[PDB]
């Protein structure tokens, strides 16, 4: 039978506190499990996300000096690689949602402002969430063009602490390109194929989503460069990608989806597509067949 899927933009209320990892809940050996105050913010944070239902404007949050200056040196450091590290529609709407959006190392930009900007640009706007869904429930998000963003920062005692994603990934990482037309078409088209899709399409097209939206790369004037999300909000990886260290090779779905996406460690191998629109093409030739 078919698994229950979203059918309109608010049905995203019956799943986008499905949390399965992450959230409120911290392990021992997260870096700020023994900071009181670090646990009952994120109490916090995990509320707003919990409480949220369609149709609300995202709850505005005043962050503290010390989010602020975490989110700063994550914002610093990283600025410093994407005039050359960076695709160039990335480079186009980073500055965009800066100015709009009020993105600037002492400024962390509210999510119900980059919701807006968005809703205007392409039609995808924000849902916060508390921590990450099943793929399943992520993608059905896509469908209606909603990119589910977690609000909470990483503790401040290690500002380049990957393990935990936060608020920085989402906003320096997944946002920009929700700005651009093509990448926002090429987003929705895998979340509209994955509703009540069986669970080997749906993991296909996760996988396939992992190697473009997460960690795809790009070739510009014969240089290789990052699109991906997870790569664009990592230091290590957005220079580990781009040296001859790792393999490449060419985004092709029937092969892409077969790759295993890898946690901890950096990928055995990253794709590179030709283009926002090719890459949407070669996924709706792929999608007709699973
Ligand atoms: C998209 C792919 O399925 C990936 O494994 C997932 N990413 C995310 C997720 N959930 C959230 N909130 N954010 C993500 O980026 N669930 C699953
Ligand atoms: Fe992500």
């Amino acid at each position: 039978s078919v698994p229950w899927f979203p059918k309109k933009i608010s049905d995203l209320d019956h799943c986008a506190n499905r949390v399965l990892m992450y959230g409120s809940e911290l392990d021992a050996d997260h870096p700020g499990f023994k900071d009181n105050v670090y646990r009952k913010r994120r109490k916090y944070f995990a509320d707003l996300a919990m409480n949220y239902k369609h149709g609300d404007p995202i709850p505005k949050v005043e962050f503290t000096e010390e989010e602020i200056k975490t989110w700063g040196t994550v914002f610093r450091e990283l600025n410093k690689l994407y005039p050359t590290h960076a695709c160039r529609e990335y480079l186009k709407n980073l500055p965009l949602l800066s100015k709009y959006c009020g993105y600037r190392e002492d400024n962390i930009p509210q999510l119900e402002d980059v919701s807006n900007f968005l809703k205007e640009r392409t039609g995808f706007s924000i849902r916060p969430v508390a921590g990450y869904l099943s793929p399943r429930d992520f993608l059905s998000g896509l469908a209606f063009r909603v990119f589910h963003c977690t609000q909470y920062v990483r503790h401040s005692s290690d500002p380049f602490y990957t393990p935990e994603p936060d608020t920085c990934h989402e906003l320096l990482g997944h946002v920009p390109l929700l700005a651009e037309p093509s990448f926002a078409q090429f987003s929705q088209e895998i979340g509209l194929a994955s509703l009540g899709a069986s669970e080997e399409a749906v993991q296909k097209l996760a996988t396939c989503y992992f190697f473009t939206v997460e960690f795809g790369l790009c070739k510009q004037d014969g240089q290789l460069r990052v699109f991906g999300a997870g790569l664009l909000s990592s230091i290590s990886e957005l220079k580990h990608a781009l040296s001859g260290h790792a393999k490449v090779k060419p985004f092709d779905p029937k092969i892409t989806c077969k790759q295993e996406c890898l946690i901890t460690t950096f990928q055995d191998v990253y794709f590179v597509s030709e283009s926002f629109e090719d890459a949407k093409e070669k996924m709706r030739e792929f999608t007709k067949t699973i």
